[PDB]
């Protein structure tokens, strides 16, 4: 099984061809932020309108396109991750959904053995990430990387660097590197059946950044109870420029192990 290992985990052969995987945590919150980006979305007939309560989800799956592709141990892939901010609550403005981040991958994992003094580097991932709000301008944000994914494991602790690379147009927010960094740090710790964990990005050179705490606990054998707080710059990418707290409750499928 080797729980957190999405590499390890897209190499089990899957029965059923709809039978799904998942990279990233899957969930929806109800959530409660501390301010809303009322200027960026301003285009919006209904942005003096928003609520800073709103439903956030996130979808994130991967199909594993080609095992074997270079050793026993690897395989191209493609994830699919994709967090919404939906107005939910907001009947006066028909529900609408504040934004979506569509961000599809396409990348080389590999799932590895390597011993890091009781630490073990399970995933070894490199590819392309796109992550766009499919929004026409002015609040049409996008940005492409070249990362790699390094994710080790030691008891009950994970850890997950994933350093990148912006590649392409940036226009949408030249600067969205001085709120994003240049990697993502993910700690998870696994305390019996309650996951914690910490996701967060940091521009050292500029002081920015943000950061994610989670916490997590079997519901049943699929589901699981996730509380959030996230807190800092870049939660979604319209918000990428906007510093926010935002806190949520809801239902979690996977966690990040
Ligand atoms: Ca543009």
């Amino acid at each position: 099984a080797v729980r957190g290992s999405i590499i390890a985990n897209m190499l089990q052969e899957h029965d059923n061809p709809f039978t799904l995987y998942p990279y990233d945590t899957n969930y929806l919150i109800y959530t409660q932020t501390s301010d809303l980006n009322k200027e960026a979305i301003a285009s919006y007939d209904w942005a003096e309108n928003a609520r800073k309560d709103e439903v956030k989800f996130q979808l994130s799956l991967a199909f594993p396109l080609w095992r074997g592709i270079l050793g026993p141990n690897s395989v191209l892939g493609a994830s699919y991750t994709q967090k919404s901010w939906w107005q939910l609550s907001n009947s006066e403005e028909s529900s609408p959904f504040r934004e979506t981040n569509y961000e599809p991958q396409l990348f080389l994992g590999f799932a590895t053995d390597y011993r890091f003094a009781g630490w073990t580097l399970r995933d070894v991932e490199m590819g392309y990430n796109h992550d766009s709000n499919g929004r026409s301008d002015p609040t049409s944000r996008s940005w492409n990387r070249l990362y790699t994914r390094l994710m080790a494991e030691n008891g009950n602790w994970l850890v997950e660097v994933k350093p990148w690379y912006v590649v392409g147009n940036t226009d949408d927010n030249p600067d969205i590197t001085k709120y994003m960094g240049y990697y993502q740090l993910k700690i998870g710790y696994h305390l019996g059946d309650a996951v914690l964990s910490a996701k967060g990005q940091y521009n050292w050179n500029t002081g920015y950044g943000g950061a994610e705490l989670g916490l997590s606990y079997p519901i049943t054998k699929h589901v699981r109870l996730y509380t959030q707080v996230y807190s800092g710059y870049g939660e979604s990418l319209i918000d990428y420029n906007f510093n926010q707290t935002r806190v949520g409750v809801g239902v979690m499928l996977n966690d990040l192990f």
